[PDB]
């Protein structure tokens, strides 16, 4: 049906083969730096180099993803079906 909300799940993969504490460090300063700057974000590690960031306003994914993609250590940021880069 139509969703509920403005909630909006994002999935992460970490580059270079990390271990899933690597990517609980490397994602943790993602996560800090979004808070930093006034956002809403919750964190599940969901794989050795898998993370889900829960926005409670999905209208700022365009920003947040965008943060995440200048990260060297972001492979992939997965945006309602989309994939970035590019």
């Amino acid at each position: 049906m139509t969703k509920k909300g403005k909630t909006l799940m994002m999935f992460v993969t970490v580059s270079g083969n990390p271990t899933e504490k690597e990517t609980e460090e490397i994602t943790s300063l993602w996560q800090g730096s979004l808070f930093n700057a006034n956002y809403d974000v919750q964190r599940f590690i969901v794989g050795s180099d898998r993370a889900i960031f829960m926005l409670r306003d999905g209208s700022y994914a365009w920003e947040i993803k965008d943060f995440l993609v200048s990260q060297d250590r972001c492979a992939e940021v997965t945006l309602e079906g989309q994939m970035y880069p590019g």
